[PDB]
């Protein structure tokens, strides 16, 4: 990120800092959790609203030490008024602004928000799951506000959870207990934790939302997936990703090893040797050297993590992913909830940063067989079916004689995003009490306000609707401002804000109440719809054919002979 971004967020941290130390009150409260009392404060937003901040309360035991690449364990209690007027650190994790390493490795935090903290009728709870492919995000305010969502009388829980190799390595010892997936682990007591305890703030125990984007999407499908969590939550909403987008598992068994030889370790590739070294390196080493684990075969192959959620090598007391992520649909308890889906117009539009790094990538489309799916295409990618897979896809996204960025970008939205989706309503369909699921396109187009992943996608000046556009509208970040009431995207925030509260509130997220929704008529998804129909959100709310489906059955097809991947 460049030197003028790095100076220019440097001002709005400390404008940020200001303006939070501005938007505090004296009001400060305490309220009970089963680990005792915990004090939250009153505080402010710039269309002059208000809400209690309940934030660092610990719902898992600092993993430190020993507890490092472990499962949570449950925190200890304490007498006395736990603080909780401010902020706990992120996870550790590379600062995308700057470049260097921040966080810190007690992170196992959550935030818990509302309007009134005595409410005269228990309210519908709603857990927001940050994405940041699960190696950056965290739940600061500079980042996810409660602002907008606190206008409506809903409790707002934020959480965290570790990310990177401290939140995702996986060994094959049995002996070791790194089985892997301790970062979603994490996830898990935290439902726990607000199943408990929501009661205490307002909420609903029998009425909880969990959402989630990207790597947060991926998060909360896999909570509607796991034994672990079933009948904690009543509602999911993905946005834009779920557990079998091909981002969102990997095999990363043997890359341990691999990060533990960057990080200077000297001896043989066994497990426990592996682990003693990744055991006592500093955290921020280790996560430093990340980005260097996949192979350029890896790469090539599109793994784009090295570290993340995994199918565990064997069974232990906290295990959450025993199976393949599609093979776990097929039991899942989360199918039988209420579920919204949706992707932005133009995800793909988010990899123009990368492609400004690597023009070379362009030329992949000349074939496309990097993008056939990977438990169909071969090693080498050099097998004539894989250059017949290949090809489909080039004909779904291939305008002209040569591909240009905005081919590619187009294919992206399908690789990562549309044809995962797909690949999950149809094997959901199939092992499904028949709850239905409902799909929205984020449509709205606006530059007038923004937040902090622009910075990073490089999206400054850059027309479409790309993936994370769309987080904007529903949590306050330091790049806001207040917008008059009248403007298109004051109205954005309050349709977004105002159709997912009410799909928390009763499983529907049609409600007449909401402006610019008098005419629509929003079904769900059938098992015999041959054409998806989604709620487009732009400056008008209309409901249409989802104009990806055309891409998606191209993508479909390339499963011809092998029906049974599907």
């Amino acid at each position: 990120v460049s030197l003028m971004e790095k100076l220019k967020w440097k001002i709005k941290c400390i404008e940020n800092k200001f303006l939070n130390y501005r938007l505090t009150t004296n009001e400060t409260v305490v309220a009970e959790t089963e680990y005792g009392k915990v004090k939250g404060v009153k505080r402010l937003t710039v269309y002059d609203d208000s809400y209690y901040s309940f934030e660092g309360i610990p719902y898992a035991q600092p993993p430190v030490g020993e507890l490092r690449f472990k499962a949570p364990q449950r925190p200890t209690p304490w007498d006395g008024v736990r603080d909780c007027c401010n902020h706990k650190d992120k996870s550790v994790q590379v600062d995308f602004i700057t470049g260097k390493v921040c966080g810190s490795e007690d992170c196992l935090y959550l935030s818990v928000y509302t309007n009134n903290l005595n409410p005269e009728t228990k309210r519908p709870v709603l857990v927001y799951i940050h994405g940041g492919g699960f190696i950056i995000g965290e739940n600061h305010r500079d980042m996810y506000g409660p602002d907008y969502f606190i206008k409506k009388d809903v409790v707002l829980i934020n959480i965290q959870y570790r990310l990177g190799a401290l939140g995702f390595l996986s060994l094959n010892s049995e002996d070791l207990n790194v089985p892997g997936n301790a970062g979603l682990k994490d996830q898990v007591m935290a439902l726990r934790w607000i199943k408990n305890n929501c009661a205490n703030f307002g909420g609903n125990p029998d009425n909880i939302t969990v959402f989630g984007e990207s790597a947060g999407a991926a998060s909360t499908h896999y909570m509607m997936l796991t034994e672990q969590t079933r009948g904690l939550f009543h509602r999911g909403i993905l946005m834009s990703g779920n557990a079998i987008c091909p981002w969102a598992n990997t095999q990363c068994q043997h890359r341990a090893f691999t990060l533990a030889k960057l990080a200077g370790y000297k001896g043989e590739d066994n497990d426990k040797d592996v682990l003693e070294f990744l055991m006592k390196a500093k955290p921020q080493d280790l996560i430093k050297l990340e980005e260097k684990v996949l192979t350029l075969e890896e790469r090539t192959n599109k793994v784009m993590f090295p570290f993340g959620p995994t199918v565990e090598p064997y069974q232990t007391a906290d295990c959450v992913l025993p199976k393949h992520p599609r093979e776990m649909v097929k039991t899942a308890w989360g199918n039988s909830i209420p579920t919204m889906m949706g992707n932005t117009s133009y995800e793909g539009l988010f990899f123009t940063s990368i492609l400004k790094q690597m023009p070379l990538l362009v030329k992949e489309l000349e074939t496309c067989v990097n993008f056939v799916p990977s438990e169909l295409a071969d090693a080498e990618r050099t097998a004539p079916e894989t250059l017949e897979m290949g090809a489909k896809i080039k004909k779904a996204h291939v305008t002209g004689e040569t591909p240009t960025a905005d081919n590619f970008m187009d294919l992206c939205s399908h690789f990562y995003f549309w044809f995962p989706m797909h690949r999950l309503l149809q094997l959901r369909f199939n092992h499904t009490s028949g709850t239905p699921v409902y799909l929205y396109r984020f449509d709205f187009d606006s530059e007038d306000l923004i937040n902090p992943y622009r910075i990073m996608r490089s999206g400054r000046g850059v027309k479409g609707v790309s993936h994370t556009d769309e987080l904007t509208y529903f949590f306050w970040n330091q790049l806001a401002k207040r917008m008059p009431k009248e403007s298109r995207e004051y109205k954005t925030i309050e349709r977004m804000t105002g159709i997912w509260t009410q799909f928390a509130t009763t499983g529907n997220p049609y409600s007449n109440e909401i402006e610019g929704m008098e005419n629509v008529s929003w079904d769900p998804i059938e098992k015999s719809d041959e054409v998806y129909k989604c709620l487009n959100i732009s400056d008008e709310l209309k409901m249409i054919d989802v104009p990806e489906m055309g891409k998606i059955k191209q993508w479909e097809s390339m499963f011809e002979k092998h029906r049974d991947l599907f």
